């Protein structure tokens, strides 16, 4: 879709997850973005190493009908705080409604 | 945010020999400004392009200028196949596309 027909209801990923590496104890974010032209309810969600972070810290941003246009705006930023070893992993993003889901690009994270 | 924001992303496409091929590219501006829209293959301009440009400016009455831009490729030839970039910009900066491969069989 486009905005010809305002027709990209599904999340469209336009900030990927950066692959990054962090100290032991340290706070580590991802942020991921996506645009649409739907607002409709919005589902943001991580995963590490292809399971669901159930309890996930998120700060989620919905900014509806951009300077009074058509566009949706969206931000998921996953906090995770004091990383251990075994916060090591792959990470991705799934942002989603109920015209589709759309998954990030796996991000790693190295834990030294 | 003058610099045009892309709002939706080219997609990596598959097509038989002799068939039409279209490529999508959308982005965002908070600025009024002259627009241009550029597509290249493999890192190359496409000069002669087939091109679809819209401009929505000051959409549903808000401060929003809002523009799509589509590629139309016809009667795609093997020499067709490569990855698709799209480029858009304006005087405040140019926003590139990520990369979407059309494989022709
Ligand atoms: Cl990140
Ligand atoms: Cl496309
Ligand atoms: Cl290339
Ligand atoms: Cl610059």
């Amino acid at each position: 879709x486009g905005f010809v027909c305002d027709d990209f209801p599904k999340p469209q990923i336009t900030v990927q997850p950066e692959t990054q590496s962090a100290i032991k104890g340290s706070d580590v974010s991802f942020t991921c973005s996506a645009a649409s032209s739907s607002d409709s309810p919005m589902t943001f969600a991580w995963k590490k190493d292809n399971e669901a972070l159930q309890d996930a810290e998120m700060e989620n941003y919905a900014h509806l009908r951009a300077q009074g246009g058509e566009l949706m705006e969206y931000t998921t930023i996953l906090r995770l705080r004091n990383v251990e070893f075994t916060s090591e992993g792959k990470y991705q993003c799934v942002i989603s409604n109920h015209f589709g889901s759309s998954y990030s690009v796996k991000a790693k994270l190295t834990i030294n």
